[PDB]
């Protein structure tokens, strides 16, 4: 069962987490209640829950909270730790390719949620002049956990401590929330990206401008690991309809089984530079 609800989960420990909890609580008339090993937020709204688990190790975190209640997302909310120490806004979904060094398991991936991470971005870009020393950027998939079976994303904040304790960079990432949250439009055009560096350049400029989201996208340094079983599976994974990829990344051996997996799973392949011409926003 899914119910309809939408689920927001923190860290108890997570300081971007939990500022952006304390703004999601102000949405609405919530009553907590402690069930299990959480801290659940209900309202007739959406849903929080709080966890003492680290996010990235919380395998099946869905399953066990399914337990006391109903959701159809979960919409993970997390600070982001990186050494470029950037101001960012990231989306990403969770999953791991050939290795597991941050939770979950190799070669699994998280079920995405392509419509949600679009709403939430578009809501985000109509707010992000508020926080103008910060930037918007996806993040290829990586890291735990990959054993969500729920379509789920994470929210972030980064990329230290600083940004982490910035509370209005919480406020507006939980407003962009909310808005995603109410969204209707749930048609976009969604693909499995293939290609590029971490930051996800081509797809986070398509992310901002066209008509197309993505499930999991897949970075320059996966590309030895990648099978075309395993982009079949992404692709139904996230329910994309095709695989978009960064001409400029992809080498010829990896669009070899691109389009491998593109014929097997019937779906269409196309060029990052045509995805943000021919499916431009206004």
């Amino acid at each position: 069962f899914q119910g309809h609800m939408k689920l927001v989960v923190c860290s108890e420990s997570d300081t971007a987490g939990q500022n952006i909890k304390d703004n999601l609580l102000t949405f609405a008339d919530f009553e907590e209640k402690d069930v299990g090993e959480f801290k659940l937020y209900l309202s007739d709204e959406f849903y929080i829950a709080e966890t003492k688990e680290r996010l990235i190790y919380a395998d099946h975190i869905d399953e066990k909270l399914a337990k006391y209640i109903d959701f159809e997302e979960i919409l993970f909310a997390s600070r982001h730790s990186s050494k470029d120490g950037r101001k960012i806004f990231t989306v990403h979904v969770s999953g791991n390719v050939g290795t597991a060094d941050f939770g979950g398991k190799p070669y699994s991936l998280a079920k995405p949620s392509p419509q949600t991470m679009k709403n939430y971005v578009l809501a985000l870009r109509e707010r992000l002049d508020r926080k103008p020393e910060f930037e918007f950027t996806m993040e290829v998939t990586h890291h735990g956990p990959s054993e969500i079976s729920k379509p789920s994303a994470f929210y972030e904040i980064g990329s230290t401590e600083e940004e982490w304790k910035d509370r209005e960079a919480a406020e507006v990432v939980a407003e962009a929330m909310l808005d995603a949250i109410r969204a209707e439009k749930m048609d976009w055009n969604v693909a499995v990206g293939v290609g590029g560096t971490h930051y996800a350049p081509r797809q986070t400029e398509i992310m901002l401008t066209t008509t197309f989201t993505f499930g999991h996208n897949f970075a320059k340094y996966t590309f030895e690991h990648l099978t075309a079983e395993f982009l079949v599976k992404a692709v139904k994974l996230s329910e994309a309809e095709y695989i978009i990829i960064d001409e400029k990344s992809v080498n010829s051996a990896v669009k070899k089984i691109v389009n491998e997996a593109a014929e097997v799973a019937g779906v269409e392949v196309l060029k990052s530079k045509k995805v943000k011409k021919d499916f431009r926003l206004v």
